[PDB]
């Protein structure tokens, strides 16, 4: 956790910019929570700060005899004395999933359920470490996730899965479009060898994109290896990847690097609503850690870096719409923005969609186009990255984006154009980066 803070500027969030993620509340379904109590036998990043702790998986039983929901609390918001989360001043939500076979059996039919429940607690911020490797298939819990956000103040994260380095290995209900879906790079740790020396890799394991039906899963990207955070009191060693004291050891997994997201969401979250009197839509929260991250690399459109990886404080500062128009099929609507030619330039354009048929060959069922235009003329589509930049169009992804590392100093003209929108009007947010 220390070391992924740096890398994905929670840092900067916290020491320029004060956000610790205060007031904001994250809920985290996951195996268990240490000793299950809360009460002053909690571990200390927990203690003191759980706004409800449910048994869903073993009734009147919440403990973490596993140690995955204790590690992957810990990196969203830990407040103990040393290996922080991200956003160490949220409280939290805590959805003790494991049954006592190991297994997820808490888990509800409808995971809408799992859901109303935390947001009811006041959750409204939503993170997942699971998932079934189906190979990017649209599943009816992705199903259930998209109509969850659709309808609902609520943004979803759910790790990507651990079957890469095959493309099209996204686990479902990472394939949910609404959801924010997390793949893992590695921390830099390179005293633990390969899996830790590089912040610009994919960690072999995490699962690689297209989903099914095409799309760029995952979205963004954080750090997921040896990722040290809150070690379970009942956890044995075979848990992690690394011991480190009685309180905190290693785990790494794209469940490692979800929570990471989930915790700076939280301090976006919570920089806009304090800072910049507004509540973000989920459409915004993601539209704005999309526009900053960093290519890592590999270029776009890639599978295996999805957008890139988080880099909060270019997201807390971009200029945005958050769902303030809606449109119908043939609307569009017109921004402009007066950009600086010092600076990179990244515009997206991100919509919480129509759910879709689990029999669908296309999930996307409203289609929105992102059109740019320079200031000297040139046009620019979403997520066409291959030059000309107008001649490629999207007709899959719920996310576009126009990247220009140079751009001209000058007025932007910015066009969400409604190319088919059969459940209709769409709303959407945008999110610029310069
Ligand atoms: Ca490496
Ligand atoms: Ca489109
Ligand atoms: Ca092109």
């Amino acid at each position: 956790n220390d070391v992924a803070r740096g890398i994905v500027k929670a840092d900067v969030a916290q020491s320029s910019y004060g956000l610790y993620g205060q007031g904001q509340i994250v809920a985290v379904a996951d195996t268990g929570l240490d000793t299950g109590r809360n009460d002053s036998s909690m571990h200390e990043a927990f203690r003191g700060k759980i706004t409800a702790l449910y048994a869903l998986g073993r009734t009147n039983n919440a403990n973490d005899t596993n140690g995955h929901g204790t590690h992957v609390a810990g990196s969203v918001l830990g407040n103990g004395s040393t290996n922080k989360g991200m956003a160490p001043q949220a409280n939290l939500v805590f959805q003790s999933i494991m049954d006592s076979g190991g297994g997820l059996g808490g888990l509800p039919s409808n995971l809408q359920t799992l859901f109303s429940q935390a947001y009811s607690a006041g959750a409204r911020i939503h993170t997942n470490s699971w998932g079934a490797a189906v190979n990017g298939a649209y599943t009816t819990d992705s199903r259930n996730v998209d109509d969850y956000v659709r309808k609902n103040d609520m943004t979803i994260l759910f790790a990507a899965g651990n079957e890469g380095p095959n493309g099209g290995t996204i686990s479902a209900p990472g394939t949910a479009k609404n959801a924010i879906t997390v793949g893992a790079t590695e921390n830099l740790r390179p005293s633990f060898g390969s899996y830790a020396d590089n912040i610009n890799h994919v960690a072999q394991f995490s699962s690689r994109g297209p989903t099914k039906d095409g799309r760029i899963k995952p979205d963004v990207m954080a750090p997921g290896t040896f990722i040290l955070s809150a070690r379970s009191s009942l956890a044995p060693d075979s848990s992690f990847w690394a011991n480190h004291d009685s309180k905190y050891a290693y785990m790494g997994g794209t469940s490692m690097a979800t929570p990471i997201v989930a915790g700076n969401v939280a301090q976006l979250r919570e920089h806009f609503v304090k800072n910049r009197g507004i509540t973000p839509k989920p459409s915004l929260l993601k539209a704005a850690l999309i526009a900053g991250a960093a290519d890592i690399g590999l270029g776009y459109p890639n599978g295996n870096q999805g957008w890139g990886r988080v880099t909060l404080d270019k997201s807390l500062n971009v200029a945005y719409v958050n769902e303030s128009s809606s449109l119908s099929t043939s609307q569009k609507a017109t921004y402009s923005f007066t950009a600086t030619a010092g600076k990179p330039l990244k515009i997206s354009l991100v919509w919480s969609d129509a759910p879709a048929s689990t029999t669908a060959s296309v999930t996307l069922v409203n289609d929105l186009d992102l059109v740019i235009t320079a200031p000297n003329g040139t046009q620019y589509v979403g997520n066409d990255f291959t030059s000309p930049y107008n001649d490629n169009w999207d007709g899959r992804n719920n996310v576009e984006n126009v990247f220009i590392n140079a751009p001209q100093s000058g007025t932007y003209t910015i066009e969400v154009q409604a190319y088919n929108v059969p459940v209709g009007p769409q709303t959407f947010s945008l999110a610029i980066v310069n």
